């Protein structure tokens, strides 16, 4: 064969969980300090009507940083806008859930670094 490529495990196979967390976490960058993250909703298929209550949490951090905070948000939408960023900087951003009192686990992390401030790249 080949001298391995692409063999790394990302996140435990068949999810066994009471819950079930967002998938297709984007992070998009609107500005240095300004990041719109869009997910999409799984749990809820095309057409449903459910008598439950659900709250998604947003979460994020400096992307490799020894002094780093874990943030916190809440947000009744499938898209939240991170303000108050560092410049030139980019960090980890994930959704979540939290159904039947609980809180289940996060959904895979989007990756997006903000323009440098001062003036955005410019091409």
């Amino acid at each position: 064969g080949s001298s391995g490529s692409s063999g790394f495990p990302t996140s435990v196979p068949d999810l066994s969980t009471p819950m079930l967390p967002p998938v297709g976490v984007q992070a998009v960058a609107l500005t240095h300090d300004a990041v719109r993250v869009s997910w999409a909703d799984n749990s809820v298929p095309k057409n449903q009507k459910t008598s439950e209550v659900r709250l998604y949490t947003v979460r994020w951090r400096t992307s490799f940083s020894a002094s780093a905070k874990y943030k916190s948000e809440d947000t009744t939408s499938l898209s939240y806008t991170a303000t108050g960023l560092k410049p030139n900087t980019m960090y980890e951003f994930s959704v979540m859930v939290t159904k039947n009192r609980r809180s289940s686990t996060w959904s895979m992390t989007a990756h997006a670094t903000t323009y440098e401030a001062s003036g955005p790249s410019s091409g």
